[PDB]
C-alpha cells in the first residue's frame, strides 16, 4: 500500500489530472497487481467523517425541538458545495455566448459580408480564448462535487452502522437484512454523481433569462412562441417525474423481501437439496419477479417520453420561432442558422439540465429523510447499575413478549419469578420445552424488559447462546474475541472444553479459516468452541443455555467435571441443563413450568417433594427484430433526406433569401436540424425498452437455476456479501439503467452516422477532413478502456465485505452487546469501506482524466481549424473554411457519442458477472423392501483431501432399525450426506437391486425421508413451511400435527396456520423447531429414513413424542437413526460405531457397551438399570 500522488503533488498536475498517468500506464500492459492501489487521502477516512457528522447531528438533536439531518449536512459541506457551483455556472456562462463569435465567423465566408471580415482574426482569438478557459472552469469543478457527495455517503453509512448496532429487540422483528441491504445499495454509487447536476436547479433558469435575451435581438415578438412550447414541455416533464417516482414507491417492499427469501434458501442449500424443494423456491422467486416487473416497465415507458422531449423539440422551437417573423417581414439563411445556434443551447438548458436537477434533489431528500427516520428509532436500554454487592437477585418478575398485549397489561411469558443466588454459587434451571427457559436468561441479559418486579446484579456477563454464532476468522479469532492473547488462559480453555482432540486433526491446526456461520465444522465442534469463547471471557456472571445440547455423554461429562465444576469453582453460573446429575451438584435448583415457578429451593428439599455483447443482445430473439427494423426506418429516412437535399441543388421574392453566394448556409442548417430529423419514435422506442427488461427477466431466471443445481463444493466457497450483492446491485442495473442508457446510445450514433453519410455524399470532402478526428478518438478510447475495465472490477468486488460484515453483525447482535465488543466491530465495518473507497476514488480520477483529454483534443482541433478558415479566406468565399468548420460541427455530436459509449461499456461489467454466475458447474414401485448394500464407498469434502470414511462395507436388512453412534466429530453427518450424495464419494450403493449409477439423482434422492441437522424455516406461513408444493389438504396437516404435538403451538397465534413466520422463525421456541422437521418427516410417504438427531434439546418427557411416532409413523420402513441420547438406542436390532474414520457393526448393545469401559461409565444410572435391568 503506497502513499496517494494526490497528497504530495503540484497545481498544474492536480488541475490537469497528470498524477493518474502510472496507473494508466501500468493496466494498459499488464494486469494490474496489489501493490498497484494507493491508500486513500487522510480526508476520505470512514472515522474523520464519522466523528464530523457525529458532532453536527449531536449538536443539532440538543440544541433543537425539531432536528433535521439536513441542518448538519450543510453546516459541514455547504462552503465548499457553493464554491464549486459559482466555477461551474461561470462555466455553463461560456456555451450561451459562444454562437456570437461563430456564427460572425461564419459569416465572413460571404464576399456580401464586408463587415465582419474586416474583424475575422480577433473574433477568431476570443473563440480560442474561450475554448481554452470553458475545459479549464467546467472538469475541476465537477471532480470536486462528485469527492464532497462520496464523503457525504460515506458518513453516512458509518452513522447508520452505529445506529444499527444499538436498536432494541421489539424493533429487530420490523427491520430484515433485505431492508438494510437495499438502503445501502440503492445510495452507493448514485448519491455521488448527484451532486455533479445538483447546482442546475438555478443555473438553468439564468441561462434561459440570458439567451432569451441574446435571441430578442434576431427575433423581437416571435421567440416567445418557441419559449411557450417550452413551457409546456417542462410542464409535461414534471408530471410524468411524479408519475415515475409513484411507480417507484410500490416496488421497493416486494424486492426486499425476494432479497431475504434468496439469502435463506442460499444460506439453506443444503437442506434445499436433500428435500428436493429447489422448484418450489424457484416457483416463489418467479412470482415475486413476476410482480416487480410490471412496476419495473410502466417506470421505464414514462422515462422513455422523459428522455425523448429534448430529440423531438429541436424542429417545433425554431419553425414556430421563425414563421411571425418569415411571414411579417422577409428572412435570411444566416439568421436562421444564428437561432438554430441559440436555440440549441436552451433547448438543453430547458429539457434536459433542470428536470435532472429537480429529480436529483427529490431522490437525495428522499434517501436523507429515509436514513433520519432509521436513526430515530427505539434502543437497547443500558439503564442499569455497573456495580453491585455480587448477590444477583430476581424479585416478583412478569414479563410479556408482545409490546401491545404488555402495555394493555396476551399471555405472560414469565409470571412471579423470584430467585437470589450468592458469589461463586451454581444455579440449574430445568423445565420441559417451551417453559421460558431461555427467556429467562434474555430477562437477566436486558434484552427483555418486564412489565413488573426487578433484577439486580453487578452488570460484567458472559453469555452462551443455544443457537452457536460464528464470526468469519480463524478460530482463535473467534475465541479471544477482540482482546489481548494470554498464552496461560487460552491453553487452559483450550484443553478443558475437549478441543484439542479435534484441534490436532486440521491442517492449519488452529488457523483455519472459519467462514461465517462455521459450516466447515460439525455441530458439537461449533457449540464448544462458543463455549471456549465464554469461558474465556472474565465475569462475574456466567450464562449458559443448554451447551450439551449436540455432545456425547463422555464428551458432556468430561467437560462438564473438568470446566464448569473446577475451572470456574469461584465464580458465579446460571446453566440451563435438563440432565438428573448435574442437578444434584447445583447450589440452587429452580424449575419452570408454563411460565411458572414449579419449584425452587435445594436437591435435599426436591426429593422430599468482446463476446459480452454478443451473448447479450442473443440471449433472446425479439431483441434482433426490433433492433432490425429499427435499422430499416433509419435507412429509409436517410433516402429521403437525401432525395431532398439533392433537389434544392436542382431546383432555382419568397418568404426565404438565397443568393448565390450564401446558398452554403443550406447544409449548414441540416446538421442542426439532423436530430429531430432522425429521432426514434414510439413506434421505435417503446418496443426496445420492452424487450430489454425482457432480457433482463430471462437472464435473473437462468442465475437462479444454475445457483440452485452447483455442487456443494463450490457453492462452500461463495460468501454471503458476493451472493447479495449479484442479486441485489447487478440484478438492479441490469433492470433499471442498462435500458435508457441504451437508448440514448444508439440514439446518438444514428444521428450521427446519418449526417455523416448525407452531408458526405453530396461533398465527398468533408468525410475526409473528419477522419483524423475520429481515429484520435477512437484511439485514446483504446487506451483508456484497457486500465478502466480492471478498475471497474475491482470497484465492483469491493462492495462484498460491507454486507458480509453487516450480516455477520445482524447474526450475532445479542452475543455483541453481552460481551461488550461494538467498538471493534465498528473499526472493522471501517475498515471494509476504507478498502472499497480506494477503487472507487481511482477509478472516478481516471474517469475524469479521459473526458479533459477528449475535451482538450477537440479545442486543439478546433484552434487549428479556426486560424487556417480565417487565413486561406480571400475576396472570394472561404470554400477552405466552409467545408472545415461544418466538419467541426459534426465531431460535437461524436463527443457525445463517445461519452455516452464510455458508460454503457461501464454498465456492461454487471451483464459479465451474471453471465460469469450462470456458467457454473452442475453437480449432475422400486423401493420394495428397503434393502441396502455398501461397497467400498469412501468419502470426501473436497478433492484431493483427507479421506473422512475410507473403504466402509456394510448391509442392511428391509424394515430394520439401525443406530448409527460415535464421538463428536466423529463422521456420523458426513456418512448420512455420502448416502445422497452431497459430497465426493467412490464405491457403491445399492438399494433393493438397484445401483445409484444406474438412474437420475433426482429419483435416487427421492427414494429418502430425511430430518437434518440444521433447521431450515424460511419466511411464509406455516402452512407453506410445512408443504412449498401444496399437495396435501388441511385435514392431513392437522392430523399429521395432532400427531407429533404441535396443537397448541399452532393455535397460540392469531392466524392458526395462516400466521407468517419472519426472522427464520423468532417466535418459535428450540424445540418447536425440531417437532416441525418430525412433521415434515411424517407428511414424506418414504420408505426410508435417515434422521440425524431428532431430539437434540428435547427432555425425555417431550422425547416420548418422538417415540411411539417411529413405531406408528414408519412401521415398515428402514430407519437410520444417528443419536447421542443412549435412551434412544433401546430400539435398535443394528448398530454401526464410527471411529478412526471407520465404520464397525454389532447385534446387540450390551456387547456394544463390554468393550468400552469409559463410556460404560458415563453412562447414567437409570439409564444403566434400562440397559442392564
Ligand atoms: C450549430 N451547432 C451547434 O451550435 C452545436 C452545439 C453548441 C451550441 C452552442 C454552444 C456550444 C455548442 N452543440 C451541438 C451543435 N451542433 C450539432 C450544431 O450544428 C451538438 C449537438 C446538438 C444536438 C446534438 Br445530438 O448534438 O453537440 C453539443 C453538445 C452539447 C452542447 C451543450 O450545450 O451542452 C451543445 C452542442
Ligand atoms: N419473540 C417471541 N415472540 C413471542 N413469543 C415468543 C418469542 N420468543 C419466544 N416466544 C415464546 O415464548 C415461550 C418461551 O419460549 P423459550 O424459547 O423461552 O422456551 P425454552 O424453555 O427455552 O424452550 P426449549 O426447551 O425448547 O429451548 C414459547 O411459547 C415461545 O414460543
Ligand atoms: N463441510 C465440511 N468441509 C470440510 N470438512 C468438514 C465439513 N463438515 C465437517 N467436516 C469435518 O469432518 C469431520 C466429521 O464431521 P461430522 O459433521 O461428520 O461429525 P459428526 O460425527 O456428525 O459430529 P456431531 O455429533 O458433532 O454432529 C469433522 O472433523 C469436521 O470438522
Ligand atoms: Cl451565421
Ligand atoms: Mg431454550
Ligand atoms: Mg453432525
Amino acid at each position: 500500500m503506497q502513499r496517494s500522488p494526490l497528497e504530495k503533488a503540484s497545481v498544474v498536475s492536480k488541475l490537469f489530472f497528470s498524477w493518474t498517468r502510472p496507473i494508466l500506464r501500468k493496466g494498459y500492459r499488464q494486469r494490474l497487481e496489489l501493490s498497484d492501489i494507493y491508500q486513500i487521502p487522510s480526508v476520505d477516512s470512514a472515522d474523520n467523517l464519522s466523528e464530523k457528522l457525529e458532532r453536527e447531528w449531536d449538536r443539532e438533536l440538543a440544541s433543537k425541538k425539531n432536528p433535521k439531518l439536513i441542518n448538519a449536512l450543510r453546516r459541514c459541506f455547504f462552503w465548499r458545495f457553493m464554491f464549486y457551483g459559482i466555477f461551474l455556472y461561470l462555466g455553463e456562462v461560456t456555451k450561451a455566448v459562444q454562437p456570437l463569435l461563430l456564427g460572425r465567423i461564419i459569416a465572413s465566408y460571404d464576399p456580401d459580408n464586408k463587415e465582419e471580415r474586416s474583424i475575422a482574426i480577433y473574433l477568431g482569438i476570443g473563440l480560442c480564448l474561450l475554448f481554452i478557459v470553458r475545459t479549464l472552469l467546467l472538469h475541476p469543478a465537477i471532480f470536486g462535487l462528485h469527492h464532497i457527495g462520496m464523503q457525504m455517503r460515506i458518513a453516512m453509512f458509518s452513522l447508520i452502522y452505529k445506529k444499527t448496532l444499538k436498536l432494541s429487540s421489539r424493533v429487530l422483528d420490523k427491520i430484515s437484512i433485505g431492508q438494510l441491504v437495499s438502503l445501502l445499495s440503492n445510495n452507493l454509487n448514485k448519491f455521488d454523481e448527484g451532486l455533479a447536476l445538483a447546482h442546475f436547479v438555478w443555473i438553468a433558469p439564468l441561462q434561459v433569462a440570458l439567451l432569451m435575451g441574446l435571441i430578442w435581438e434576431l427575433l423581437q415578438a416571435s421567440a416567445f412562441c418557441g419559449l411557450g412550447f417550452l413551457i409546456v414541455l417542462a410542464l409535461f416533464q414534471a408530471g410524468l417525474g411524479r408519475m415515475m417516482m409513484k411507480y417507484r414507491d410500490q416496488r421497493a417492499g416486494k424486492i426486499s423481501e425476494r432479497l431475504v427469501i434468496t439469502s435463506e434458501m442460499i444460506e439453506n442449500i443444503q437442506s434445499v437439496k436433500a428435500y428436493c424443494w429447489e422448484e418450489a423456491m424457484e416457483k416463489m422467486i418467479e412470482n415475486l419477479r413476476q410482480t416487480e416487473l410490471k412496476l419495473t416497465r410502466k417506470a421505464a415507458y414514462v422515462r422513455y417520453f422523459n428522455s425523448s422531449a429534448f430529440f423531438f423539440s429541436g424542429f417545433f422551437v425554431v419553425f414556430l420561432s421563425v414563421l411571425p417573423y418569415a411571414l411579417i417581414k422577409g428572412i435570411i439563411l444566416r439568421k436562421i442558422f444564428t437561432t438554430i445556434s441559440f436555440c440549441i443551447v436552451l433547448r438543453m438548458a430547458v429539457t434536459r439540465q433542470f428536470p435532472w436537477a429537480v429529480q436529483t434533489w427529490y431522490d437525495s431528500l428522499g434517501a436523507i429523510n429515509k436514513i433520519q427516520d432509521f436513526l430515530q428509532k427505539q434502543e437497547y436500554k443500558t439503564l442499569e447499575y455497573n456495580l453491585t454487592t455480587t448477590e444477583v437477585v430476581m424479585e416478583n418478575v412478569t414479563a410479556f413478549w408482545e409490546e401491545g398485549f404488555g402495555e394493555l397489561f396476551g399471555t405472560p411469558v414469565l409470571k412471579d419469578i423470584n430467585f437470589k443466588i450468592e458469589r461463586g454459587q451454581l444455579l440449574a434451571v430445568a423445565g420441559s420445552t417451551g417453559a421460558g427457559k431461555t427467556s429467562l436468561l434474555m430477562v437477566i441479559m436486558g434484552e427483555l424488559e418486564p412489565s413488573e418486579g426487578k433484577i439486580k446484579h453487578s452488570g460484567r456477563i458472559s453469555f452462551c447462546s443455544q443457537f452457536s454464532w460464528i464470526m468469519p476468522g480463524t478460530i482463535k479469532e473467534n475465541i479471544i474475541f477482540g482482546v489481548s492473547y494470554d498464552e496461560y488462559r487460552y491453553r487452559s480453555v483450550i484443553k478443558a472444553c475437549q478441543l484439542e482432540e479435534d484441534i490436532s486433526k486440521f491442517a492449519e491446526k488452529d488457523n483455519i479459516v472459519l467462514g461465517e456461520g462455521g459450516i466447515t465444522l460439525s455441530g458439537g465442534q461449533r457449540a464448544r468452541i462458543s463455549l471456549a469463547r465464554a469461558v474465556y471471557k472474565d465475569a462475574d456472571l456466567y450464562l449458559l443455555d443448554s451447551p450439551f445440547g449436540y455432545l456425547d455423554v463422555l464428551t458432556e461429562k468430561e467437560i462438564f467435571e473438568s470446566c464448569v465444576c473446577k475451572l470456574m469453582a469461584n465464580k458465579t453460573r446460571i446453566l440451563v441443563t435438563s440432565k438428573m446429575e448435574h442437578l444434584k451438584k447445583a447450589d440452587k435448583i429452580l424449575i419452570l413450568h408454563e411460565g411458572s415457578s414449579y419449584f425452587y429451593g435445594t436437591f435435599s428439599e426436591l426429593q422430599n417433594l468482446w463476446n459480452t455483447y454478443l451473448r447479450y443482445i442473443t440471449v433472446h430473439k425479439s431483441l434482433i427484430f426490433v433492433l432490425i427494423w429499427c435499422l430499416v426506418i433509419f435507412l429509409a429516412e436517410v433516402a429521403a433526406s437525401l432525395v431532398v437535399l439533392w433537389l434544392l441543388g436542382n431546383t432555382p421574392s419568397y418568404a426565404v433569401i438565397i443568393t448565390s453566394t450564401s446558398s452554403y448556409y443550406v447544409f449548414y442548417i441540416y446538421v442542426g436540424v439532423a436530430d429531430t430529423l432522425l429521432a426514434m419514435g414510439f413506434f421505435r422506442g417503446l418496443p426496445l425498452v420492452h424487450t430489454l427488461i425482457t432480457v433482463s427477466k430471462i437472464l435473473h431466471h437462468k442465475m437462479l437455476h444454475s445457483v440452485l443445481q452447483a455442487p456443494m463444493s463450490t457453492l462452500n466457497t461463495l460468501k454471503a456479501g458476493g451472493i447479495l450483492n449479484r442479486f441485489s446491485k447487478d440484478i438492479a442495473i441490469l433492470d433499471d439503467l442498462l435500458p435508457l442508457t441504451i437508448f440514448d446510445f444508439i440514439q446518438l450514433l444514428l444521428i450521427v452516422i446519418g449526417a455523416i453519410a448525407v452531408v458526405a455524399v453530396l461533398q465527398p470532402y468533408i468525410f475526409v477532413a473528419t477522419v483524423p478526428v475520429i481515429v484520435a478518438f477512437i484511439m485514446l478510447r483504446a487506451y483508456f478502456l484497457q486500465t478502466s475495465q480492471q478498475l471497474k472490477q475491482l470497484e465492483s468486488e469491493g462492495r462484498s465485505p460491507i454486507f458480509t460484515h453487516l450480516v455477520t453483525s445482524l447474526k450475532g447482535l445479542w452475543t455483541l452487546r453481552a460481551f461488550g465488543r461494538q467498538p471493534y466491530f465498528e473499526t472493522l465495518f471501517h475498515k471494509a469501506l476504507n478498502l472499497h473507497t480506494a477503487n472507487w476514488f481511482l477509478y472516478l480520477s481516471t474517469l475524469r482524466w479521459f473526458q479533459m483529454r477528449i475535451e482538450m483534443i477537440f479545442v486543439i482541433f478546433f484552434i487549428a481549424v479556426t486560424f487556417i478558415s480565417i487565413l486561406t479566406t480571400g475576396e472570394g468565399e472561404g470554400r477552405v473554411g466552409i467545408i472545415l468548420t461544418l466538419a467541426m460541427n459534426i465531431m460535437s455530436t461524436l463527443q457525445w457519442a463517445v461519452n455516452s459509449s464510455i458508460d454503457v461499456d461501464s454498465l456492461m461489467r454487471s451483464v459479465s458477472r451474471v453471465f460469469k454466475f450462470i456458467d457454473m458447474p452442475t453437480e449432475g414401485i422400486w423401493p420394495s423392501g428397503g434393502q441396502m448394500t455398501v461397497k467400498d464407498l469412501t468419502a470426501k469434502y473436497t478433492e484431493g483431501g483427507n479421506a473422512i470414511l475410507e473403504n466402509i462395507s456394510f448391509s442392511i436388512s428391509p424394515g430394520q432399525r439401525v443406530g448409527l453412534l460415535g464421538r463428536t466429530g466423529s463422521g456420523k453427518s458426513t456418512l448420512l450426506s455420502a448416502f445422497l450424495r452431497l459430497l465426493n464419494t467412490e464405491g457403491e450403493i445399492q438399494i433393493d437391486g438397484v445401483s445409484w449409477d444406474s438412474i437420475t439423482l433426482q429419483q435416487w434422492r427421492k427414494a429418502f425421508g430425511v430430518i437434518p441437522q440444521k433447521v431450515f424455516i424460511f419466511s411464509g406461513t406455516f402452512r407453506k413451511n410445512l408443504d412449498p408444493y401444496e399437495q396435501w389438504s388441511d385435514q392431513e396437516i392437522w392430523k399429521v400435527a395432532d400427531e407429533v404435538g404441535l396443537r397448541s403451538v399452532i393455535e397460540q397465534f392469531p392466524g392458526k396456520l395462516d400466521f407468517v413466520l419472519v426472522d427464520g422463525g423468532c417466535v418459535l421456541s428450540h424445540g418447536h423447531k425440531q417437532l416441525m422437521c418430525l412433521a415434515r418427516s411424517v407428511l414424506s410417504k418414504a420408505k426410508i429414513l435417515l434422521l440425524d438427531q431428532p431430539s437434540a434439546h428435547l427432555d425425555p418427557v417431550t422425547y416420548q413424542i418422538i417415540r411411539r411416532t417411529l413405531k406408528q409413523a414408519f412401521a415398515d420402513c428402514t430407519v437410520i437413526l444417528c443419536e447421542h441420547r443412549i435412551e434412544a438406542m433401546l430400539e435398535c436390532q443394528q448398530f454401526l460405531v464410527i471411529e478412526e474414520n471407520k465404520v464397525r457393526q454389532y447385534d446387540s448393545i450390551q456387547k456394544l457397551l463390554n468393550e468400552r469401559s469409559l463410556f460404560r461409565q458415563a453412562i447414567s444410572p437409570s439409564d444403566r438399570v434400562k440397559l442392564f435391568p
